[PDB]
């Protein structure tokens, strides 16, 4: 099975076009499940970079206020 | 008083310009009036990471719903 990418913007773009995929109909039931448990994975990279990303925000912005 | 310069409006450049001026901030070398201005811009840059965040976020919430509605059957009552 395909190896399942790691980095926010490759995931968010394999997610965007398993989604058309997946609304233009043409998708058997096989590959509409598949499709799903892929989409599912790529969404929790998405998610899991985005907070990594918040967090380094978060930490940032209290080294800011930190010297006042 | 004011940082004048336009304002990134992109994560990345944000972030970048937010690291430096920790960096700066936490130099010490810095008089008042230049920490004072410092922290605003620092603010608005976070802001400004933030902002996207939640975008993005909200951008793959969206794209998870996607995935998910054509797999719904009708709905029972």
């Amino acid at each position: 099975a395909r190896p399942l990418p790691q980095d926010f913007e490759t995931a968010l773009a394999e997610l965007e076009s398993l989604v058309s995929a997946m609304e233009n109909g043409t998708l058997p039931l096989e590959q509409s499940l598949s499709a799903y448990r892929r989409g599912v994975e790529l969404a929790r990279v998405c998610q899991d970079r985005l907070a990594q990303a918040e967090q380094q925000v978060k930490v940032l912005e209290g080294d800011l206020l930190r010297p006042l």
